[PDB]
Parts: C-alpha cells; sequence; structure tokens
C-alpha cells in the first residue's frame, strides 16, 4: 500500500512523478486518489474520464448517487467517495474552471482539501479542461499543502517543464 516509487522530491512533502495517473494507482494501491472534478460528478475527457473507465463506470454511478442525496459541490471543495479497484478512496476535488469564468484564487482552497489526507496520489488539478496553467497549478499545490502529495503528470514534456519552472526559486 501506498508504495511509491521513481519520483523526484520537490518539498518536504511534494513529489513528481512523469506518468499516467491510473497505471501508478495500480502499481502504489495508493489509500487516496485525487480525481480532478467538477460540481457536478459528471466524469468527462480527463483525469476524471480516465478513472472512471478504469472502474468500469462504477465511479459515475456512485458519483450520481451522492450528487441525488446530497446536491452538487461548491467549486474548491471536495468528497470522499470509493477508490474501487484504484485505491482505497477517492478524494473528488472541483478545482476553478477559467473556462467558466471562475476565480483562479479558488484553486486553493482546492488543494486545502489535500490536508484532511496524510497521503495522496494527485493530478494537477484545474490544468487541462478546466484552462489554468500547470506551471500556476503546481505553485499553489507547493505553497497550500502540507501532507505527503504524489504528482502524476502524464505528458514527458509538461513534466520538463514544470520542473525547470519549479527551479525558479
Ligand atoms: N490520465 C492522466 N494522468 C495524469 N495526468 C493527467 C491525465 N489526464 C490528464 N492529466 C493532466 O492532469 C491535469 C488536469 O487535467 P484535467 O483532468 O482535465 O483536470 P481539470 O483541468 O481540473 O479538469 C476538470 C474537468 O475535467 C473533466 O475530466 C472533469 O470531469 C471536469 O469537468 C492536466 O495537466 C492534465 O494534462
Amino acid at each position: 500500500v501506498n508504495s511509491f516509487s521513481g519520483y523526484l522530491k520537490l518539498t518536504d512533502n511534494v513529489y513528481i512523478k512523469n506518468a499516467d495517473i491510473v497505471e501508478e494507482a495500480k502499481k502504489v494501491k495508493p489509500t487516496v486518489v485525487v480525481n480532478a472534478a467538477n460540481v457536478y460528478l459528471k466524469h468527462g475527457g480527463g483525469v476524471a474520464g480516465a478513472l472512471n473507465k478504469a472502474t468500469n463506470n462504477a465511479m459515475q454511478v456512485e458519483s450520481d448517487d451522492y450528487i441525488a442525496t446530497n446536491g452538487p459541490l461548491k467549486v474548491g471543495g471536495s468528497c470522499v467517495l470509493s477508490g474501487h479497484n484504484l485505491a482505497k478512496h477517492c478524494l473528488h476535488v472541483v478545482g476553478p474552471n477559467v473556462n467558466k469564468g471562475e476565480d483562479i484564487q479558488l484553486l486553493k482552497s482546492a488543494y486545502e482539501n489535500f490536508n484532511q489526507h496524510e497521503v495522496l496520489l494527485a493530478p494537477l488539478l484545474s490544468a487541462g479542461i478546466f484552462g489554468a496553467d500547470p506551471i500556476h497549478s503546481l505553485r499553489v499545490c507547493v505553497d497550500t499543502v502540507r501532507t505527503n502529495v504524489y504528482l502524476a503528470v502524464f505528458d514527458k514534456n509538461l513534466y520538463d517543464k514544470l520542473v525547470s519552472s519549479f527551479l525558479e526559486m
């Protein structure tokens, strides 16, 4: 469980590896995988789609059940659903969607949810479909999260860019 290998240490609690998050979840057996979600837990085309695919759509049903009972999340919030065959738990976290005019400051609120979990495997919130700059998302991650976060960046060119950007310390 939580057997992370091959990561680059960026800070005492932020680690980064060039890897697909769904394949890492399977090799590492993490307690908490982070989904980059929207407030209706409708799992579209990024990390959320891939996690859902790997659970054979179980995440989507469970999500709708959760949404039916509880209603939609706030931007910058989270919920703890099941991780199914990927992890013990899946932390659904809703970053701001800047393509839809939401406030980038809420990215800090989004990453604060990580601090309720000792250890997580996560992607870079809001950095794909939601339109935030990956480098910014990484900066907020570094400055906000205090627990152990292992970041999976599947694009080798973005990994290289991200690391180079972090060295402007
Ligand atoms: N399989 C993957 N593994 C690792 N990183 C990934 C993967 N797919 C995408 N990424 C990276 O994770 C970051 C977040 O991308 P998204 O998943 O699109 O996250 P976000 O921008 O928060 O989009 C939220 C929206 O996407 C929908 O899937 C979701 O339902 C919500 O509507 C980006 O750097 C993206 O390149």
